[PDB]
């Protein structure tokens, strides 16, 4: 009862409302209660582990040792859990689930000694998962890739990879073989080594791909050249769809800039209406980005995970500003208002293109630091605003006559303050200018120096691993997207909308294997674990403290 | 070629200006041979690589700002070089250094953006660059010392108005039918035997000190 | 027979990252300062293309150890007789 999990279980069980009739007041403890607190601790995406009965000699569960591992790991029992992990069934899921539970639990602990041990245990389990997987990678790679995309039946019908993603398992995802798997998804049906410039050139010409211009793997497509299948397989790769969307977005910007510069009229033009059509196509693509439900989840939680995204926020702010500006252009009486509103929209789109540089090798790490330093430069700039307001009211009060003008003296002094901030009268003028020089040219620059030293000192070198962890979801979002550039994405939207009118992930990221296959795979796994454990304990016998004890 | 065209003289002349600028950076080459300056030149050659890709981002930002300001604060105009070049000069004056609410909004947007955040990008990127260099730079310079001495050792002795006197003799000697013997020489066989025997003597004198001081690590003592 | 046997065996034992085997057969080598530097060059040129996160670290630290061996022999031969030791380079 000293632990945090007991208090959380008691707070649930006391608030359990559906137990009306019994001899006592405190009803019972059922397994669906601890399943319910486990689901809220673990995340929304899994199913409930234990089912609620809709109602013998020995009733058994689906897998026993899972349950005992959960019990021993919620209570921070270290050396007990280290024993019973060794008999586990499917280990790579198990170590990551027990890392996720500990990281989600150690935040709410609020005791200065429990949190450190409860964190270091999760780091040790990350080490155990890496240690098993690096064996299974070295034995046979192409079978070891099948281990990540498996859906585990034990841990509530999820996969290993998503579990490692949600736990911020930083050192795990930066392993070599899993990054190779991500790249092999990224380069799609074709081979991974033909560079980017050749990809652009085969993007340029249709029959250059029909020529001996590019590579292929799975040589039935490379040797037997069936050019319709080769074109379909070339367009299925997500790098191709990425470059196509970049080109279409670029042309969208250029023609929008041309219609905004000189071709603006109160009557709608035709180059205007085409651009409004392409932006409608973009908003329907963002609509299907929000509405897609592969597995059933919280629809409000779906909206929350949507709006937690940075670029989703920028994209929806841009589209709401656009429809407000189109409303203002539909008013002929506010044309020069409405027109310049569509200017500001344009500015937002520019930052969207900075999104491109996340995919680079060398630029993304720098973008991370910008996303870091926004958070404190905001609250600095507020202080700057209060300072310049104080200076402006002081200068307006000391050096004018008594005036209450509408926009003559107030806007004149505001322009003078903008000229000052962007870059006998003797003693008073010297006092004013020296006060300005000592204040606004000195100390807040030193605040910025200190705050950004404290910011950039903190980043260190973790940034490469942060980028490698950040790599995945982009590949996910482009893998799920249909292949057309957005003027033609309506052709994709119509077929999917009429198929979901009448009555599922792709099978390259989550697949339910054959039962007969999964038995052989798990037996191979449970073979490799015992080969890991001997090297683990043997090199643990070589620490010097062990030698002194012996 | 452009000066040989009399019809593009003021083009061609100013082309020969830009040539001149290149030659100036050539003279910075001199300071590699110093004791104390070369180490600083190494860091410049380092930070060029990321300041390039930063400056591209700066270019896209100032282009967005310029098109926004040209669209909000002009009449509907398609001039050739009057309004576009005038606004380009206004943007150069801004980047090198009722109308009330809209003017305050424009100037405060400029002050919050182009005077703040990319400077912090530069501070962070160049902190991450200059933090990395550490002190290895002296060894990098000492390693960099060699090839200059090589290139000048191979070069003939004349200053380049008289290097044609060197080029003629070498070109007519290679017309009819080998390093210098101070950097690579095939020794006498009888000499090389004695040299290698001296070497293979000295190796065994190294090895005893190596393993003996390897016997003094504490883990070895605990094992013993 | 080849021109020099122990060179070939050193190459074979050093391309496969066999550490303690190569450390033995270096001790019988013929001309050592060339040998340690060649085996450093091969390891640095090889450890780039390895693409395994555990092989590359050991394959690099071995090259650093061989740099240490070359320095350790040459600093003896310099201290014994300098003007002959310049002829070695
Ligand atoms: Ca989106």
């Amino acid at each position: 009862p000293s632990c945090l999990f007991h208090s959380k279980l008691q707070k649930v069980l006391v608030e359990d409302p559906e137990r009306p009739a019994c001899a006592p007041a405190a009803p019972r403890l059922q397994m669906h209660h601890v399943a319910q607190v486990l689901r809220e601790l673990l995340g929304d995406f899994t199913q409930p582990l234990y089912p609620r009965p809709r109602h013998g000699h020995v009733t058994f569960t689906m897998d026993p040792i899972r349950d005992l591992l959960i019990w021993a790991i919620v209570q921070n029992r270290r050396e007990l859990a280290g024993i019973i992990w060794a008999q586990s069934q499917d280990c790579i899921a198990a170590a990551l689930a027990c890392s996720k539970i500990l990281k989600e639990l150690s935040k709410e602990e609020e005791d200065t000694d429990s949190s450190e041990e409860m964190l270091a245990l999760a780091e040790e389990y990350e080490h155990r998962a890496i240690g098993v997987f690096t064996e299974c990678y070295r034995k046979d790679e192409e079978r070891a890739q099948k281990l990540l995309t498996r859906v585990s039946e034990a841990w509530g019908k999820t996969t290993c990879l998503q579990l490692a993603l949600e736990a911020k398992d930083m050192k795990f995802v930066s392993h070599g073989g899993i990054q190779a798997f991500l790249t092999k998804v990224w380069w799609g049906q074709l081979s991974v080594d033909n560079g980017l410039w050749r990809v652009t050139l085969c993007m340029l010409a249709f029959p250059l791909l029909l020529t001996g211009l590019i590579s292929f793997r799975e040589k039935r497509l490379q040797d037997v050249g069936t050019p319709a299948a080769r074109a379909r397989a070339f367009f299925t790769a997500p790098v191709v769809v990425f470059h196509l969307n970049i080109l279409s977005y670029f042309a969208f910007l250029c023609l929008f800039a041309y219609v905004l510069m000189v071709d603006f009229q109160p009557v709608p033009s035709w180059c205007e209406c085409a651009i409004y059509l392409w932006l409608f196509s973009l908003v329907c693509e963002e609509m299907r980005q929000l509405f897609y439900d592969p597995d059933e989840c919280g629809l409000m939680k779906k909206a929350a995970l949507y709006f937690s995204d940075f670029w989703n926020k920028l994209d929806v702010g841009a589209i709401l500003l656009f429809v407000a500006g189109l409303t203002c252009r539909l008013i002929p009486a506010t044309l020069y208002p409405g027109r310049v509103i569509l200017s500001l929209d344009f500015i937002l789109f520019c930052l969207r293109l900075m999104h491109i540089f996340t995919i680079s090798k060398t630029l993304g790490p720098k973008i991370i630091i910008v996303k870091r330093m926004m958070k404190d430069v905001f609250f600095f700039l507020f202080l700057l605003a209060v300072w310049v307001v104080s200076f402006g009211v002081a200068k307006q009060a000391i050096l004018i006559h008594n005036e209450r003008r509408v926009d003559w003296l107030f806007r004149g002094a505001v322009y003078h303050s903008y000229l000052t901030i962007f870059g006998f009268p003797e003693w008073l003028t010297v006092l004013l200018l020296c006060l300005y020089l000592l204040f606004t040219n000195i100390l807040l620059l030193n605040l910025l120096i200190a705050m950004f030293n404290y910011t950039f000192q903190q980043v260190q070198e973790h940034t490469d691993q942060i980028w490698k962890f950040q790599r995945h979801d982009l590949i996910e979002e482009y893998h799920g997207r249909p292949a057309a550039p957005p003027p033609f994405i309506l052709l994709s939207h119509l077929q999917l909308f009429i198929k979901r009118v009448v009555l599922k992930r792709h099978k390259q990221l989550k697949n339910k294997l054959e039962k007969n296959e999964e038995a052989a795979l798990l037996s191979w796994e449970i073979y490799l674990k015992e080969n890991y454990l001997q090297n683990r304990q043997f090199q643990q016998k070589q620490r010097p403290e062990q030698k002194i004890e012996d």
